[PDB]
């Protein structure tokens, strides 16, 4: 009624194509990982890293099982190579390429009849390459059921893995290197140097070496391993960002003397194409209370107790009979936070009364507005939306802070441009960006558009100096490659969409500082 | 009285020039030597006329030296001693003369008769100090902004002070002829630090023209060329990069009309305000007059545009005719009413418009007052903001903002600005706009008793016009040159009542039509 209907094309245009994954190899000092048919060396330490990496959930005391754990995707030459007392991989979806081979006649291959009912679900074939299985592992059934997909081998697979489209969802490389007193490897596994076609445009770098390891083997073979990732310049925007602003920023202490150090004006941006989502990998993102406010948002929401009683208490502080009342707001009810954000994006100039009265045809629908020009007009220039309301500022909780969007379609993607009067690049900052990327990648679903752009206009950009120390520390990681995000399911209506309905994969953020 | 904005005491010393542009004017030969002392070693006709016209001409066409508008010539006393009495002092020009030993009535006392000391007396100044103390006297009232430009024209030791910190941040172009001579034998030099050396102090030279070898008819067949150096501008290289990014990588849109453009989204430029610096673009002249009429008009909270037309200032004019007006169903407008755009949001944001000379006096929120008021009490508030963008307002106005946020920032009592812009047109918008933004800073800076700092604007849909592609293109080809500065001539009791008279634009220099 008042609401908004998403199109027909509301699932296509945040389909999944290929899922993220991984890769594992073990390598001697000349790059070779066999000779065809076989491993040339014996080291049981990297055999323990391997069934432990791969096999591993990073949820704390998570155990694989059908509903939740690692898949890893093998050439079949690879399958024929373990020993059939090992196979398949426990805890583990094996995924085995073949042109010939079929998921039954794997589980023929197998000692036990008796055991051939429980791997029943824990193999497959795919009759194609790596990118033929990275899609299958997209679908429903496997996403996002499955937590992390690995590449554990074959030549041509680690090799296929390598080039596109295929390298552009790779998230990280486990390379172990063993230095092998024999050299009897006719197949090898190469990263392409930088800046060569080969490379794609992507540059990796080592987040982690371990020591120089003695094997155990009898040889005592000394051998190390390593981590590479693909180099995120979107997030190094704003690590560089942090940075400029510790080291030049300009010192200032409010009438209670809590210190920042700050500089005006900035602007960064990031990509929303191909299901990314822009949620910082230095420090981890509380995405469910991103996600929770934004729709929140949408539906012109401005009780905060609806948010508190999920858990999310981020308006807690700011919602209080206490704090209402230093604001003069004597008569809201608490967690009753007045005509802000959300309100003013759906309803604009309305006079307000309390939480959850009915506001239909009452202010400016700015959201709804934009949805029909975005899909009668795209190069219009007027598709923006404020919360910035002099005339109300007074009556709110708080004044707007993320406060200005503008959105702009080029090639069928919507992009969009937040300003930001007030930016606390530690605390707010990761979540803003987070917070206006869903709601391009919504309005971009409720448009028959596909996500394009983020751009984030800052004003006052700073850092609390209580930060400093802390955010030092942050600087000194080399940001990871970025998650997605996909809708398990869709909505009639745009108000309708539950946190549940979306879920971000392959996030695997830094610990605590 | 209290609907206006009082300007404070310090309304004045905060937008007061500590030193004025120059520029400068040199000869040297191939190993730097300019003098053994005494004099200027060759004897080139061409040259010495080269700097006659130059140091005399003033901008344009047809406009002849005169007392009231001149440009005026600074050079050391051993350099005014080496000019023949005969030649003395140089016509057309002021002559000001660095000197701790002579007075200006010794300077006319050592002329050769009275009919020349008569007469020339408002062409001679002495200054007992270096060229720094030469720029801060002609950077008064008096000789500011009456002299268009000044030309440091000798003394190696004059030279030299131009080339150091604080002068060297204040010279805007260096003209200096090169003589081939046979034999150089001098012993005062002259020499531009190259980019990247401290000497340089962060300045990158340009050579923004060069002439063909010529022949000095001297008699000795002297080889000699000119050059015209400039202080690279990267400021105004943001804006060309840009127009050239989206001549390049823009998409093609088109508007309502069904005009075409190739756009961009989302940019972001700065400029300084500091020392009275103003940054009108160099490329192309922008229409200052223009830029300033209706910025104040914004700030007076109008709605009436033939305020601007019966000021030779139509920029508005074909968004407020009746037809036009009709076209927005804005009918019970009368002609150039635009509705409660721009300044009326700035003035009396959320006040209910009727028509353009209703009293609208303490109605609707005056951002611009309120945000006068925390600057000067709270200047590290975060939420200092003005906005004409009210969705309730929009459909009432005969168009909606483009620039249509603005936000402060203070830092070392520098007063920030940040404008965002919608929709920008590179080509005759956006230049207009940096301007007009780069004015209200200083203005608000001038009200607040705060000095102005840096203009940030944010570009959203950045475009340029599909039939503007190719004049750009050709404007791209110039070198900018270094930008103008802005004076007061007089302040006044509130803000609202400031006029462009109040102020004038000096040392602008801007290319010629392309
Ligand atoms: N050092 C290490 O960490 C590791 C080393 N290895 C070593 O690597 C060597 C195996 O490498 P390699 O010969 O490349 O073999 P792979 O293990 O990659 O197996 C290749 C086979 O996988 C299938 N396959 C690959 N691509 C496709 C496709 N696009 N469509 C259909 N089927 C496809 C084919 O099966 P089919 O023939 O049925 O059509 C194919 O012949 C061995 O020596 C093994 O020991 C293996 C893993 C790890
Ligand atoms: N090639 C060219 O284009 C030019 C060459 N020349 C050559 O340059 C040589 C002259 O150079 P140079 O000896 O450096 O002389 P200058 O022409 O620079 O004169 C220096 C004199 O200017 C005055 N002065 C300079 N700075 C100050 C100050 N800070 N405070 C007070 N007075 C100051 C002093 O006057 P006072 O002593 O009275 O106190 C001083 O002795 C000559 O040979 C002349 O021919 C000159 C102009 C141009
Ligand atoms: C593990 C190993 C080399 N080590 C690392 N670091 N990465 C891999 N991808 N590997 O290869 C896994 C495929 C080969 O697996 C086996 C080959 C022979 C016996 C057994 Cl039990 C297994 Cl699992
Ligand atoms: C002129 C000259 C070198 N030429 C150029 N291009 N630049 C200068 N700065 N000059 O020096 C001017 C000071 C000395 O001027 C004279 C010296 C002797 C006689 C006469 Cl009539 C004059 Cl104006
Ligand atoms: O979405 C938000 C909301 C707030 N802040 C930060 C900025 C400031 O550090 C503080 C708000 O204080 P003021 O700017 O209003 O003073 O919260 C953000 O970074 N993002
Ligand atoms: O201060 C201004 C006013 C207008 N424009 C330009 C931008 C657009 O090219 C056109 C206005 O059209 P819309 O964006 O409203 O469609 O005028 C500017 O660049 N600056």
């Amino acid at each position: 009624l008042f609401k908004i209907r998403m199109p027909e094309t509301v699932a296509e245009g945040t389909r999944l194509a290929l899922r993220a994954f991984s890769l594992v190899v073990a390598v001697d000092e000349h790059g070779g990982i066999g000779d065809g048919r076989s491993i040339p060396w014996n080291v049981p330490e990297d055999m323990k890293f391997f069934r432990d990496l791969t096999t591993k959930l990073r949820g704390k005391n998570v155990k694989p099982s059908p509903a939740k754990r690692n898949a890893v995707v093998m050439g079949r030459k690879t399958w024929d190579s373990i020993p059939p007392k090992f196979r398949p991989l426990p805890g583990r979806l094996n995924v085995v390429l073949s042109s010939t081979l079929t998921t039954q006649h794997l589980l023929d291959g197998l000692p036990d009849e008796e055991k051939r009912n429980l791997h029943a679900d824990s193999i497959v074939a795919v009759n194609g390459g790596l990118e033929q299985a990275l899609r299958l592992l997209a679908s429903p059934n496997y996403t996002p059921s499955i937590e992390t997909v690995y590449c554990i081998g074959g030549g041509s697979v680690y090799a296929e893995a390598l080039r596109p489209p295929c390298v552009h969802l790779l998230q990280a490389i486990y390379r172990t290197t063993i230095r092998a007193s024999e050299s009897s490897c006719s197949v090898f596994f190469r990263v392409p140097e930088s800046g060569t076609e080969a490379a794609a445009g992507i540059e990796w770098q080592r987040e982690t070496i371990s020591e120089e390891l003695t094997s155990a083997n009898g040889n005592e073979t000394k051998y190390y391993f390593e981590k590479l990732i693909p180099r995120n310049r979107e997030e190094e925007q704003y690590l560089s960002l942090v940075d400029r602003i510790i080291r030049e920023g300009n010192v200032k202490h409010d009438r209670t003397g809590v210190g920042t150090l700050s500089i005006f004006g900035a602007q960064m941006r990031f990509s929303l194409r191909n299901n990314r989502l822009p949620l910082l990998t230095t420090k981890r993102v509380f995405w469910r209370g991103v996600c929770e406010e934004l729709l929140w948002f949408l539906r012109g929401e401005t009780y905060a107790k609806k948010l508190s009683d999920k858990g999310v208490h981020i308006w807690d502080d700011n919602g209080s009979r206490a704090f209402l009342d230093s604001r003069g707001l004597t008569e809201y009810e608490e967690m009753d936070l007045g005509p802000v954000y959300g309100f003013q994006w759906r309803h604009f100039g309305a006079a307000y009364t309390h939480h959850d009265a009915n506001y239909d045809g009452q202010g400016v629908d700015q959201i709804k507005a934009i949805v029909e020009t975005l899909k009668t007009n795209p190069d219009d220039r007027r598709m923006l939306f404020t919360a910035w309301n002099p005339s109300a500022l007074p009556r709110m909780a708080l004044p707007p802070c993320h406060l200005l969007a503008q959105f702009y379609v080029s090639n069928g993607e919507l992009s969009c441009m937040l300003y930001q009067r007030s930016c606390d690049m530690g605390l707010g900052v990761p979540f803003n960006i987070a917070s206006y990327a869903l709601l391009t990648i919504l309005i971009a679903k409720a448009t028959g558009l596909r996500p394009g752009e983020l751009v984030h206009t800052l004003g006052d950009a700073h850092v609390y100096s209580n930060h400093v120390e802390p955010c030092n520390e942050q600087l000194k990681r080399v940001p990871r490659a970025f998650p997605y995000l996909v809708f398990r399911r869709e909505r009639e209506f745009l108000e309708d969409y539950e946190e549940g309905d979306m879920e971000v994969i392959d996030y695997a953020p830094y610990p605590p500082i």
